């Protein structure tokens, strides 16, 4: 059993050390549940993101390999093009042998030079991989590395130290009650079905059920555009001149909870959840995002969700646990 430390970067990104190659060469990556791919900067990339982030040197380790399998990823927000490579990898204490992982040669745009971490490491299935890359997660259950095919993420709260990802175990002191299973809708994100929104026993929103994501890579609870305006108007969140749903910090106080309605299961959060505070300036945790898919419309159930709910992502199972934060 593995477990990785993440810092937590303003309650809006969280990421841990890796090393790659021999010897180590140290890299932050983001721990992403909603993307499948290993990559990091390179020194062949001269993009200014990669000038202000540390740098894979294939020609300082022994064990590195290359391929020539190019890769490309465009994300949410941010993009890369860059080249496959194997090398060992440690991550949460564990030397993962014979993992491919891109190597970056493009970083278009300005998202990634302001960001504290290097790369993105993925938690997402095989089928959600560029180029097919095999995923970490996917290597060490291949490699005998865990012996049971799961992790779990527990995310802290107001910047706190603590935050952490287990692989190949749950961890029962983060959390209170039993894990409520949930079954992985398609596998490809950790998606599953949203049965409603509610607010004082209303519904708000995915009347009929929906289609959302664990993605402990996206900062704010996501959803379209038109459904989150309605929640933001709910709570009374308005956006100022400068592109930001401002709320008054009184209201953390006054307004009720949002519920979460999942395989059947309440799973609310409180204003103190929903709402982001720094010292008198409080914004919405919801953010409207459209991401159209077969299915429909995906809602990202991101880190304002996941710090509340210990989170295991189970792929022997195909399921995700979920359980109150203890
Ligand atoms: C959703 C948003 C608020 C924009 N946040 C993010 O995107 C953060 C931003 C972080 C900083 C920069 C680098 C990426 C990290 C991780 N991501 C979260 C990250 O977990 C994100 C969640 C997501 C899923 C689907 C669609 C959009 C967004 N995943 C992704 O972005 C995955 C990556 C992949 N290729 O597998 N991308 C896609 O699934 C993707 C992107 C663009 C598309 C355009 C057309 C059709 C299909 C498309 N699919």
């Amino acid at each position: 059993i593995g477990d990785e430390p993440l810092e937590n970067y303003l309650d809006t990104e969280y990421f841990g050390t890796i090393g790659i190659g021999t010897p180590a060469q140290d890299f932050t990556v983001i721990f992403d549940t909603g993307s499948s791919n290993l990559w990091v900067p390179s020194v062949y990339c001269s993009s200014l993101a990669c000038s202000d982030h540390n740098q894979f040197n294939p020609d300082d380790s022994s064990t590195f390999e290359a391929t020539s399998q190019e890769l490309s990823i465009t994300y949410g927000t941010g993009s890369m093009t860059g080249i496959l490579g194997y090398d060992t990898v440690q991550v949460g204490g564990i030397s993962d042998t014979n993992q491919i992982f891109g190597l970056s040669e493009t970083e278009p745009g300005s998202f990634l030079y302001y960001a504290p971490f290097d790369g993105i490491l993925g938690l997402a299935y095989p089928s959600i991989s560029a180029s097919g890359a095999t995923p970490v997660f996917d290597n060490l259950w291949d490699q005998g590395l865990v012996s049971q095919d799961l992790f779990s993420v527990y995310l802290s709260s107001n910047d706190d130290s603590g935050s952490v990802v287990l692989l190949g175990g749950i961890d029962s002191s983060y959390y209170t009650g039993s894990l409520n299973w949930v079954p992985v809708s398609v596998e490809g994100y950790w998606q599953i079905t949203l049965d409603s929104i509610t607010m004082d026993g209303e519904t708000i929103a995915c009347s009929g059920g929906c289609q959302a994501i664990v993605d402990t890579g996206t900062s704010l609870l996501t959803g379209p555009t038109s459904a989150i305006a309605n929640i933001q108007s709910d709570i009374g969140a308005s956006e100022n001149s400068d592109g930001e749903m401002v709320i008054s910090c009184s209201s953390i106080d006054s307004l009720p909870d949002i519920v979460f309605t999942i395989n059947g299961v309440q799973y609310p959060l409180s204003p103190s959840a929903y709402i982001l505070q720094d010292d008198d300036s409080c914004t919405s945790g919801f953010e409207g995002m459209d991401v159209p898919t077969s299915s429909g419309e995906l809602w990202i159930l991101g880190d304002v969700f996941i710090r509340q709910y210990y989170t295991v992502f189970d792929r022997a199972n195909n399921k995700v646990g979920l359980a109150p934060v203890a």
